[PDB]
């Protein structure tokens, strides 16, 4: 009944600060325990953006990037999710047991995802993206989309609350359409599948902010949208700082269910 | 509209460390200090030696001044130094004389549900009918309807299954349109909220916990010890619940 912290464990080469001396499994293996001990439910790998003017890889390259990382943590007691939005990766790395597969492209890029993580009786985060040129309402577009996407894994055979829905932010949105869908996240909690909000250090996160920040400096106001997200109805919040969110999401969850638990 | 910051300044048992605390609040985003002389018994003079001195010092600062005293001697003294508000552990309860001193000098006064801990009625009526009973003693005092503030006083004269009952019905509180200072900040409520026995420090994240939920149930102000960690925690719900509404056309 809690709300799931989801930690973020990026294995891009380039994302790696110190010309990448500590990108490997060793590393990501630290990483990994530390997230643990902070109180992260799940942790998202992930070797691949669907950002564009990103590099664009093979499944080979991403493969290489992933599995490696995967095999090594998901003996751990945690839950393990792989951003990919290419059934070939999500196969291999669930025969490895990973739980989750966060596709960027709720299954449009590649629609033998669902059969793929259906085969697997793993789950599926749908997340909104592309489109950026739309002429409709985001939230109507999103919604017609990720339901589309959602009906598309349900007939695959992956349970409903096993489909998760992610708002997209960060990716193919104007300011205006961002702060548009962080106004109506009840919308699409109301779909009734479960909501994963990530917006930790991006974009909104950071015109949240009345300066110029760090990526790290970004973290309160990150966890104001998981307070805000919680209180909306999301039922996990993908972030960098884990022990932060962790704990703030333990008080807000405690908040909530009292409130409930008291007017029955 | 936004939500008010209220810093924890703690000088019970010197003005420069004092001082310095008073600063970095400031820093961090802190709109009022409230300055607290007795922890909570001392007489008037001892605790005129703690909180005196101290707003002495930091009144002239570009900040609002609230004196934690339930005593209106202390109160009055710090009133003719300037400081902005009273706040009442007490409700007027303690010195019926407290509200003419803050009529007496235009201020604002924070009135805390306090004792009556054998009540009869349930907590939740029992706090609204004693804060509404003291809020019309202090405007027949001379104290705007305005400047009158109510605090559900948490961490007083409540068993644990009470504060809970308090904390899920904030909104019947905050109903009365009088502005509503939750405070929360590391007390018992908060360190249980983490399920075991912390240190203060500890539950500053369930106490920003608190203070997010509080903004979204209206509450007008969180009177915090972690200043930064509240401040921009309080002012990214802001910006949610102002977003929220624009994009609705909502108020
Ligand atoms: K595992
Ligand atoms: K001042």
């Amino acid at each position: 009944t809690k709300t799931k912290i989801m930690g973020i464990l990026n294995v891009t080469p380039d994302s790696f600060s110190d010309g990448g001396k500590f990108n490997n499994v060793e590393s990501a293996v630290t990483r990994v325990k530390a997230m643990m001990d902070e109180g992260a439910d799940i942790i998202d790998v992930g070797g691949v953006s669907t950002r564009p003017g990103h590099e664009m890889i093979t499944v080979e390259e991403e493969l290489n990037r992933v599995l490696p990382v995967v095999e090594a943590i998901v003996g751990f007691d945690v839950k393990i999710s792989v951003d990919t939005f290419r059934s070939e990766v999500a196969e291999a790395c669930l025969k490895l047991g990973v739980d989750i597969i966060n596709d960027q492209w709720a299954g449009l890029y590649d629609h033998r995802m669902f059969q793929v993580v259906a085969k697997y009786d793993a789950e599926i985060v749908l997340m909104h993206n592309g489109n950026g040129n739309r002429d409709e309402p985001v939230v109507e577009e999103m919604l017609t989309s990720l339901l589309a996407q959602a009906h598309q894994a349900k007939i695959a055979g992956i349970p409903s609350n096993k489909i998760w829905l992610d708002p997209g932010i960060g990716f193919a949105k104007t300011r205006n359409e961002e702060a548009e869908v962080m106004a109506r996240l009840d919308e699409l909690v109301a779909t009734e599948y479960p909501v994963l909000l990530a917006t930790s250090r991006k974009r909104f996160t950071k015109e949240m902010m009345g300066y110029d920040t760090t990526p790290v400096e970004r973290d309160e106001v990150t966890a104001a949208t998981t307070a805000y997200g919680i209180m909306k109805g999301v039922r996990a919040v993908r972030v960098h700082n884990v022990e932060l969110n962790a704990k703030l999401a333990k008080g807000i969850d405690f908040l909530k269910e009292n409130e409930n638990a008291r007017h029955n």
